[PDB]
């Protein structure tokens, strides 16, 4: 490893409803829970072996907090990741997820050219129990700026981009739902595909330890495994990460 080049350093966006409901309306409360929740991932990634040898000590730090205090104005028929209202359903309380990942991928672009990932923290109760969404690792995008030229937006979008929302059935879900929302994202970006029940060894029972960090199903964190990078997942990010640390990684602060 290069330790000149072993850590992504992210952009992290507090949006208005995250700074509301999980900052208590303070830059303090709002800032202290995002930088606990990524030194917590961090400790994740920093220990993986992603050959199961010395090759380890890759991880993520963040670069800069931007906290969004307000909703975004807008003007009629225009949106933006941080407006007051949910799209494309004003009625409901989230955003449609992947819609709301490509908003922000779009509004953040100049930002996210110039930094390893980006990552919205939100707090939206998206349906039917979804917590977060990434680019990277789906049967492109992940680590690095990547470019896409959207035909509707006009312009290049960056699909180094993630979020995790914080609410889940009306509810904060718990500190240790978070580490593994924003710990799968990331696994995504870092080039992880959802470990399939048919590989047993990367989606193990309860009583072996249970299942892995990029399992499909939020894993409840209780068991042994929930914390950890499967060998699939190992195996995946492992033909990402030199490459990519090449590309946009910096050293650890
Ligand atoms: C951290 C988790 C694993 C992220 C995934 C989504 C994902 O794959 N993102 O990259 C998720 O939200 N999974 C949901 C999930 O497991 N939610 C749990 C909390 C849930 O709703 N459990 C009860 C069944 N409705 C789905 C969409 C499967 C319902
Ligand atoms: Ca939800
Ligand atoms: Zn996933």
């Amino acid at each position: 490893p290069d330790p000149m080049k072993n850590t992504c350093k992210l952009l992290v966006v507090a949006d208005h409803r995250f700074y509301r409901y999980m900052g208590r309306g303070e830059e303090s409360t709002t800032t202290n829970y995002l930088i606990e929740l990524i030194d917590r991932v961090d400790d994740i990634y920093r220990n993986t072996a992603w050959d199961n040898a010395g090759f380890k000590g890759y991880g993520i730090q963040i670069e800069q907090i931007r906290i969004l205090k307000s909703p975004q104005e807008v003007k009629p028929g225009e949106k933006h990741y941080n407006m007051a209202k949910s799209y494309p359903n004003e009625e409901k309380d989230a955003w449609d997820v992947k819609m709301l990942l490509e908003q922000f991928s779009f509004d953040i672009a100049e930002e996210a050219s110039k930094v390893c990932l980006a990552h919205l923290f939100t707090y939206q109760d998206f349906d039917m129990g979804t917590l977060g969404l990434a680019y990277g690792g789906s049967p492109h995008g992940g680590v690095c700026p990547k470019a896409y030229y959207s035909p509707v937006g006009k312009k290049n979008i960056y699909l180094n981009s993630g979020l995790t929302s914080t609410k889940n059935y009306g509810k904060t879900i718990l500190t240790k739902e978070a580490d593994l929302v924003t710990t799968h994202e990331l696994g995504h970006n870092f080039g992880a595909e959802h470990d399939p029940d048919g590989l047993a060894e990367c989606a193990p029972n309860e009583d072996q330890g249970g299942k892995y960090v990029m399992y499909p199903i939020a894993v409840s964190g209780d068991h042994e495994n929930n914390k950890m990078f499967s060998q699939c997942s190992k195996q995946s990010i492992y033909k990402t990460i030199e490459s990519k640390a090449q590309e946009c990684f910096q050293e650890r602060s």
